């Protein structure tokens, strides 16, 4: 499209925003530069009326996806570029999960050689005890707290898992121990603990023999496993969710099979196994959906009706208290000008933010550094 070459360059942009979230009115002017032929924006942005009440990350969609990169094998599909200079509409809901809404109105044109994103926001509905006007979001930490329910789950595998082996070293000193979990003589944990399949899961001798260093007691591989679980789920990164899925679905296969031990080999209905399986499948529900809220992107597709696009995505942000807040965005572009835009076949933005604070800044601020690329279209 013609619109292209205002972004083969670097373009200066400002943003102002004025807001009105649950009665507490504020503005936000933005300023830096965007480098479309790297998917490149740096912004600098200022809370000018004081103090901000909502968090800076719930912000950054609101606070002009023109300065995605698309790959020339995609430029058909670039609509924001298409409507340039003239600009589009952008409008947008956002309702945060069990709490308020954003709505958003904004206008992106070219003003002399400007890029300016002008907005309205209104936000309603919000708890003043919860996440957002109560300012518990991380704004760019890269470790934290794990979360109550991981922090419960984690601790009682943990614990189970030091008196599981306390009750085998014990019974291995004295066949009259009787520990804890010994119920009854059809619920006896000493007598599952001590079975073969109580050391590397009965099967280690078999592929790695006897002397294996991987030959543990099964308790052991649960004092690391539920350790590992805990501190990964202190960091706030991509890998620390893959290795707790992947050693969530390794407990899984050794639980189902120690469970087919305990009811069909060993005749036992012990209490404590059931509860580290109960607990196992927890978190590997929990390593799951960990997965799915790890992507960030943007679904756009072509709106013949309005000769625009919309797109619709799940934003999460990191609570301090180590649980998530969802917000899901729902949106519509409309061009401004008469002239002819691109509308696209069905793709998505990808999208990374760094966050950042300038040393140098005394006003309540948000560095922000983004990379987009457009993808969803194979080149083939
Ligand atoms: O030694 C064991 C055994 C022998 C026969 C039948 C069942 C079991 C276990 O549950 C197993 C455990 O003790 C052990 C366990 C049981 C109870 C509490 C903490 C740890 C365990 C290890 C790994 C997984 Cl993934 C699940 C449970």
């Amino acid at each position: 499209s013609k619109g292209e070459e205002l972004f083969t360059g670097v373009v200066p942009i400002l943003v102002e925003l004025d807001g009105d979230v649950n009665g507490h009115k504020f503005s936000v002017r933005g300023e830096g530069e965007g480098d479309a032929t790297n998917g490149k924006l740096t912004l600098k942005f200022i809370c000018t009326t004081g103090k901000l009440p909502v968090p800076w990350p719930t912000l950054v969609t609101t606070l002009v996806q023109c300065f995605s990169r698309y790959p020339d094998h995609m430029k058909r599909h670039d609509f924001f570029k298409s409507a340039m200079p003239e600009g589009y509409v952008q409008e947008r809901t956002i309702s945060f999960k069990d709490d308020g809404t954003y709505k958003t109105r904004a206008e992106v044109k070219f003003e002399g050689d400007t890029l300016v994103n002008r907005i309205e926001l209104k936000g309603i509905d919000f708890k003043e005890d919860g996440n957002i006007l109560g300012h518990k979001l991380e704004y760019n930490s890269t470790w934290g707290s794990p979360g109550w329910v991981r922090l419960a789950l984690c601790l009682t595998g943990l614990v189970l898992s030091l008196y599981a082996l306390h009750v085998k070293a014990a019974r291995a000193r004295d066949r009259d121990y009787r520990a804890l979990c010994d119920v009854g003589t059809a619920i006896s944990c000493s007598r599952v603990f001590s079975s073969r399949w109580g050391r590397g899961f009965g099967l280690v001798e078999h592929v790695l023999g006897q002397d294996s260093i991987l030959n543990q007691s099964n308790s052991i591989f649960g004092c690391i496993f539920y350790t590992l679980q805990l501190l990964l789920g202190c960091l706030r990164t991509r890998w620390a969710s893959v290795l707790m899925l992947l050693s969530s679905l390794v407990s899984l296969a050794g639980s189902v099979y120690l469970a087919w031990i305990l009811f069909f080999v060993l005749y036992d209905f012990c209490i404590v196994c059931i509860t580290t399986y109960a607990i196992n499948v927890s978190l590997m529900w929990l390593s799951f959906r960990k997965v799915q809220e790890n992507s960030h992107n943007v679904y756009i597709t072509a709106d013949k009706q309005k000769n625009g696009i919309k797109a619709n995505f799940k934003i999460r942000h990191n609570v301090e208290d180590g649980s998530v807040q969802l917000a899901d965005h729902y949106q519509q572009n409309t061009p401004i000008g008469d002239g002819p835009v691109l509308l696209p076949d069905n793709h998505y933005l990808s999208t990374q933010s760094v966050l950042s604070k300038d040393p140098n800044e005394k006003r309540d601020h948000m560095v922000l550094l983004e990379f987009v690329t457009a993808a969803g279209i194979t080149h083939h």
